[PDB]
């Protein structure tokens, strides 16, 4: 039977309008009145730090927050302005203030709490993603929470969701794993047995529902996949 759902958070179920806003607000702040689009920072941050982190998938963990700041040195560099002290205050401050959770994450973690193991599986920092967590209303309302810093590695080495279900008490056969991302799941969770849920919202990763054991749009979706794998 399926013991445990697994979330990917802050990555499944904060807001693409929210995330964007989020970030967006930490580029006008680092900016302040210098005379550089926020929104082209923003761009250029982003691809800067998707390459960052592909070097550094599947291997020994090192703080995101480090990898985030070099990455921020190489733009101030670039186009001029003073490197910004105090960026993870700034970005942790903005998180909480504009951060803001899909409109059934809460109701669909506290249906699921009282029936199974509720965990949240998270590729961040485990000391800012805590407090984002607790501005957003839901860290009290997962049964566990697991970090890549807590495993010693990044995604997909599996070790992160061997803890989970470390916490959890139960081998993977007995959980599902929601995830918005086939990539860094599939290379570590198949592995372990576990039954993937991709969340699709806007059915734009056809070409990877493959990866994937269901395809969501709607995290409601998820409390009827496990009613029934258990009925
Ligand atoms: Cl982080």
């Amino acid at each position: 039977m399926i013991r445990a759902v697994f979330f990917d958070s802050l990555g499944t179920l904060i807001s693409v309008e929210g995330a964007y806003k989020v970030r967006l607000k930490i580029m006008e702040e680092v900016l302040g009145d210098y005379p550089l689009n926020p929104a082209t920072l923003l761009d250029e941050y982003e691809k800067l730090a998707r390459e960052a982190f592909s070097n550094y998938a599947g291997k020994p963990y090192r703080p995101m927050r480090d990898i985030l700041e070099e990455v921020m040195r190489k733009l101030a560099e670039k186009y001029g302005f003073k490197y910004p002290e105090n960026l993870r205050e700034i970005s942790l401050r903005m998180a909480c203030r504009y951060g803001e959770l899909y409109p059934e994450v809460v109701e669909v973690l506290k249906s699921l709490k009282g029936k199974y193991h509720v965990g949240d599986i998270l590729q961040r920092d485990t000391e800012p993603a805590t407090a984002f967590l607790d501005a957003l209303g839901i860290k009290d309302l997962f049964d566990s929470i697991t970090t890549s810093e807590e495993a010693g590695f990044f995604k997909p080495h599996p070790r992160i969701f061997e803890l989970a279900l470390k916490k959890a008490g139960v081998k993977g056969e007995k959980a599902v794993y929601v995830g918005d991302n086939p990539v860094k799941d599939a290379g570590g969770s198949k592995n372990l047995g576990m039954t993937s849920i991709l969340l699709d919202r806007k059915g734009e990763k056809r070409e990877f529902w493959d990866k994937a054991d269901f395809i969501v749009s709607d995290l409601r979706e998820v409390i009827k996949i496990v009613d029934e794998l258990n009925g």
